[PDB]
């Protein structure tokens, strides 16, 4: 009934490509270990934000530091049911690290599932494990996979995934939902109950992980997931903020990935949605002022549909007056808004704790994604069974 | 550093600023330096930190999006230690905004401090997000107050008579409680606090012009400009080829361990009058911020002409840091005495001037009509010496 | 017959204005030493990237850290034939360091050549060594030079250079080609065979040094050098990336100087050039997918004309199929591409070593520009003789 999965990490792997699988898979009940050659449990890796700005290739800036939870030197490969390889700029050097090539060789000859995304596939080409195997990758990776005897599948769109028995591949983090889903299925997983429409209340400078990880995690299960922002329409984008904890008395801020909205705020019917999700960051403080944002929250809470809100997301719940006589957590500073909103505080120590009060699920910040999503799934009647 | 018990004199005051990591860089530095220029001793504390430690600050600006964006501002060095504060010694409390208030508001020792200060009745001036701490200290029930618009629901839930800020410069006073929405309200915010402190301003019916440019230093424009507006001066800012409501990007210059200063983007700065409509003889004084604008401004003939016009008629001219490149190039420093950013001693000496060593770095000097400072730490003496030339006084 | 040259460095000196002469002059056979007061050999200076973006003056971001190879305190000036002084924001504080003014004064009295660029000339004003001498500089440096008695030449375009006897000046890094050439001449050097046409295959996020250093070194020799990028015209620009080694397991990335293309990609005829150069960075991975790019590379390789590729540029050669049975080095990660493209790997140890195999020169990364450009010159019949 359970699984354990290894993620092969390195310096400047793409932030989304490690974090989404890492937390979506934990949310689904699987144990996940992260390793990097040369590093031990509790070391960190810098990450890359790869995005487009209309140049002929992607731009890069720094993402959240990513703290490993395991020690590469001590990994016993027989304890793992599958392997995940994030993209970004880590694979190109990990592909030349003898200890990584050996690990990947060994894991591939066991026949266990390997899910590899974007530049990840370079490590597979170096390990010579793709001969006669069908696979996609970031388009610039295709020549090397071709030269390694792969059956290359040109990614006609950025969300393309390929499955070839135990080999799962994707081109970019845009393919995360099908990529993760195909990997869960490869592990023997069966997903039930995912026929749900979910709405995300987004805004500018919401937190980069706190929108993308729950959004993709729920898509991977099979949910129809929509993202709205007042005054914007489908295909408009929201800048995002990366909040990290770099030793000051509060978090740091830098730009994250831009995030594509999918539907029109004015067009929305709340009745057609099964649940609401509220990312944190700096959008909730201003969304908390929009009446139509408050009306939507009031409708869900009234009708006892699941509402999941994380971190600063609870500022909109408090301002809507829907926290009265309710129990919830939030970012520690947002305890002010919870208590002032008539709510009872649940203490987020450690900061990845999440809580359920009837139809309301709350978390405190991005480390809490596994619990946040898991507890949302329980309210939605979604199960992953092995 | 300041003489730390000076505000105890009868004609003076001591004010405490409640600081924290990622407080808004203007909302700490402008009252920190304006209040000193007005003859007030100011202490700065952060919970869990001591005198001499420093706090990161946030630069909060708008850029076309639905809420502000942020980058790092100047590091701010504390001059007092939080857990040795004797509250009974302070006549006033200032609370900056930015990202510090939300966590300070959940710090028990900070809430204890604002409660205790609140029941004393002495003036509290809180700006932008600072007001979150007041909500948490429960000190606003039935009191009139404004704040950044997003601090609204909290103030209301704490029983405030909330005043939605219609424009970003809105300020509210309810007895000794003074509140502003954003730094755009600094001039009135600071004026109202000075007044609540018993301060009386005389002589401030003056017109003052700032010679601005791209990548001028962020504090060296903002601080003198808003300090002078807080006195009730009409202050205008011009840049060649730009007009009213155009903006200049600014540079944050700080010292971070290398043999010279580092540079990062600062806040954008709005010019107030057209470069070409301006009538320079209608101004009482000239101010020249530093940074990297002066080196290119020093090549503009209209800029040099305005400089010669003021020095000619012996009107007050205040220049700081690199500003003195413009003066040197204008030929107007010949036989004159001044300081500058240390590097700019080259320009001063080459311009026939006599060098006044900026030691310590916050020292400013006056030679007749000419006030000069070396860098942004010198703003208290810099605005003080310009006030004394203009006949402006703040009296307690 | 050789020459030893000193470069007077400081913190926040302009990245191009130290690196370009540092590496061109070594390529030309000259020994170059780099010093900064208060620092010893093996210490580093931060650098500034000064670029234009439509504001009324330049903007600044951080460039590559620069490692000094000599110790200021230990300089014996009678052993240097020439002196170079980079611009940026270092000269303004350098000009008030008494040991720096003394050094320049002593050097100037000897009548030996001094090349000073941009803001560099502030130190000359401070040293009072410009009275009656014809010089240019960055426009904002004019009044100081005039006040020091200079015969000022207002730079009308950013590439203006002036030579007055042993004094060579330039206004900006746009003037590097003539600036460097004039300095080589002042040292008694004679350049022969540089009447060649060279084509740089450029792209977005190519590496900042890897385009600029080889490009401007080739121009300083007298070569006509064109730069092209798919879908772009003469006058278009590419953003560049700065890759530096800052203690992580792979390089960091930050924006570099934007680079102007000189000629239209679509009109281009490959046969009208004598040689090809390919910079590294992140452009090669995407350029390797462009058919016309690969056609240009096959034409040069087939006709056996000199081809010089550095770092990641070899991704393009490899995809072109032209590394089959060839010998070459590349950025270490790029070995995957070399081997999979049928090449024989040459270990770039030390990292600044370059290799020639017939018409093909390869280097591993920017530290290798001295040998990269030296070996290209050898194939083109270009020489610098003293």
């Amino acid at each position: 009934n359970s699984r354990t999965v290894l993620i092969l990490c390195g310096d400047y792997m793409e932030d989304y490509e490690v974090m989404v699988p890492f937390q979506a898979l934990q949310a689904f009940g699987i144990t996940v270990h992260t390793v990097c050659p040369g590093k031990k449990a509790g070391d960190s890796c810098p990450t890359a934000v790869h995005d487009f700005c209309g140049h002929q290739t992607y731009f890069e800036s720094r993402g959240h530091n990513f703290t490993l939870n395991a020690t590469f030197d001590e990994v016993d490969l027989s304890k793992y049911d599958g392997l995940v390889i994030p993209g970004g700029r880590a694979p190109e050097y990990l592909a030349l690290t003898a200890s990584v090539v050996e690990l990947v060789k060994e894991f591939s000859r066991s026949g266990k599932p390997i899910a590899s995304i974007c530049h990840g596939q370079l490590i597979l080409a170096a390990a010579d494990t793709v001969n006669g195997r069908k696979c996609t990758a970031y388009a610039t990776v295709g020549p090397s996979l071709v030269a390694a005897g792969a059956k290359w599948v040109e990614p006609i769109t950025p969300d393309v995934c390929v499955v070839d028995g135990s080999l799962i591949t994707a081109a970019t983090y845009e393919g995360h939902p099908e990529f993760i889903q195909l990997f869960v299925k490869a592990l023997g997983g069966k997903i039930t109950g995912a026929n749900k429409r979910i709405l995300f209340l987004c805004g500018d400078y919401m937190e980069d992980y706190e929108v993308k990880v729950p959004f993709q995690s729920l898509q991977a299960l099979g949910c129809q997931v929509d993202a709205v922002c007042p005054e914007k329409k489908a295909g408009d984008r929201c800048p995002t903020a990366i909040h990290d904890f770099e030793g000051d008395q509060t978090y740091s801020e830098k730009p994250g990935h831009t995030f594509a909205l999918t539907t029109n705020f004015d067009d929305l019917v709340s009745s057609s949605y099964d649940a609401l999700v509220i990312p944190g960051g700096r959008a909730p403080e201003y969304l908390a002022l929009n009446e139509h944002v408050l009306n939507i929250v009031k409708e869900f809470m009234n009708s006892e549909k699941p509402v999941a809100s994380i971190c600063h997301g609870q500022q909109i719940l408090a301002a809507a007056g829907v926290l009265k006589g309710r129990k919830c957590t939030a970012y520690p500073a947002v305890k002010l808004n919870v208590v002032l909103g008539g709510g009872t505080w649940l203490e987020p120590d450690p900061i990845d704790r999440c809580f359920t009060d009837g139809n309301l699920v709350t978390g405190a910040a991005w480390p809490g994604h596994p619990e946040f999503v898991s507890q949302l799934m329980a309210l939605l009647g979604i199960q992953v069974s092995f």
